[PDB]
DNA sequence: CTTAATTC
DNA sequence: GAATTAAG
DNA sequence: CTTAATTC
DNA sequence: GAATTAAG
């Protein structure tokens, strides 16, 4: 029971992460920039009943906080489908304007892949839950993700704002790629037989033998766990000969 | 008095011009072309009548004369302005797609220019008269440029052919300038020292003195009449140290 | 909703 | 230019 | 008028 | 795609 083995590395049971190893990440802005505060556009009472639980559950888990910030960007009305089904989407267009740019690390689908091994057919894939939200946001750059937020009536006091990593930030994806590997990179050295690949919140290990997956997958799932990082059980595969990786069918050593 | 001493070489004096050096042109068609008939859309009487003048002074001056042919195409009402003044204009864009392509050896302006040397600053400039008419087209070509003519009454039969080198057609240009370069050439022999531009029917004498150009002037014109062409005296600028040619002013060497 | 490149 | 698409 | 590339 | 331009 590779659920029950490992409570702390899954998200349906070792509660929300936070990558205790990783300082609170600074975002350095461009040096020309300045504060922008955008208007929130009115939300009909639909959206913000739609929004409200979401915006609790983060409030309790403490991943926002109330605040007061000379910066502020829209919240906007998302329901891809078109029948219920609300979440917040925050526009952070005009801040990652205004934040400096860092170079593109994270490797595309098709060169990653090619560090795959014919040597190694036994994988184990996993996507992390939550994973931008497990790292921390320094203080000092809290402000700048500001957004304003209200109930009709004892609503909240004006502007919250992120305690952690954000959606919608054009940096996210980077930062986090770069903070897992810097978390995981012990378990490569302990590991030199294994081949982990890493494309930010989605992993696949790969063995030579099913025993040998069994084992590495057992001591990532340990050690993921142990770092604060959160895999999903529902859409684990584990120690199969065939896997969905990256919109990708890994079988009989193709794609 | 340049005007009298050249009667012949004058649009003006000399009467409609014919290239008697130059055999009738045969026009070649592309290998797989087959005659077209395009049908003449319905011309309204205010646009026939002021079409009927011109095409009775042709059919007078034995330019247009009538036909049956297995090849037609449009005749259509122009009038730029807008009040009145009408020509006739043939669109032989169906024709020239089924004759075959010849080299383009009309040089552009600017390459032209580039051979008027700073030493020959005495010009006369002359443009032919109706030139593509003064080139004959054989028999055999004739039927190809046909197009259908006729009166609320009286009517020409059907259709009525040109029996010179027609306008429309895409290689009358290039066409008429070889043949004048041919009729030209003993000229350029006989007056080594004039600098002779040709672009199609707008010609430019050069020389190094008033006299030379003067004399060089009188020789051309004799010689142009003497082959069929003629030029319009009301345009004619003769032995200037300036004029116009081809969009350019000619001034101190300048353009 | 807003900002914007794509198509037509 | 206006409609269609995309994405924060 | 018809055929067509340019712009919007 | 529709209006604007060009040219036989
Ligand atoms: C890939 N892509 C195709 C489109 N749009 C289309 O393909 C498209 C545009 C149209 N437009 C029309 O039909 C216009 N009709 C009309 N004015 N009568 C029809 N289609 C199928 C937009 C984008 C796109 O990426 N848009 C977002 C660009 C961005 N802001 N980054
Ligand atoms: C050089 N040139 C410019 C144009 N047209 C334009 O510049 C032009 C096109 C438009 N179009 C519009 O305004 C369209 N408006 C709209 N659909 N609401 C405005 N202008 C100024 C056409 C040609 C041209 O050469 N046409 C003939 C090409 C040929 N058939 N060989």
């Amino acid at each position: 029971t590779w659920l029950s083995d490992f409570p702390q590395a899954w998200a349906e049971t070792g509660g929300m992460g936070l990558a205790v190893r990783q300082a609170p990440l600074i975002i350095p802005l461009k040096a020309t920039s300045t504060p922008v505060s955008i208007k929130q556009y009115p939300m009909s009472q639909e959206a913000r009943l739609g929004i409200k639980p979401h915006i609790q559950r983060l409030l309790d888990q403490g991943i926002l906080v109330p605040c007061q910030s000379p910066w502020n960007t829209p919240l906007l009305p998302v329901k891809k489908p078109g029948t219920n089904d609300y979440r917040p989407v925050q526009d952070l267009r005009e801040v990652n304007k205004r934040v400096e740019d860092i170079h593109p690390t994270v490797p595309n689908p098709y060169n990653l892949l090619s560090g795959l091994p014919p040597s190694h057919q036994w994988y184990t894939v996993l996507d992390l839950k939550d994973a931008f939200f497990c790292l921390r946001l320094h203080p000092t750059s809290q402000p700048l993700f500001a957004f304003e937020w209200r109930d009709p009536e004892m609503g909240i006091s004006g502007q919250l704002t992120w305690t952690r990593l954000p959606q919608g930030f054009k940096n996210s994806p980077t930062l986090f790629d770069e903070a897992l590997h810097r978390d995981l990179a012990d378990f490569r050295i302990q590991h030199p037989d294994l081949i982990l690949l890493q494309y930010v919140d989605d992993l696949l290990l790969a063995a030579t033998s099913e025993l040998d997956c069994q084992q590495g997958t057992r001591a990532l799932l340990q050690t993921l766990g142990n770092l604060g990082y959160r895999a999903s059980a529902k859409k684990a595969q584990i120690c199969q000969k065939q896997v969905k990786y990256l919109g990708y069918l890994l079988k009989e050593g193709q794609r």
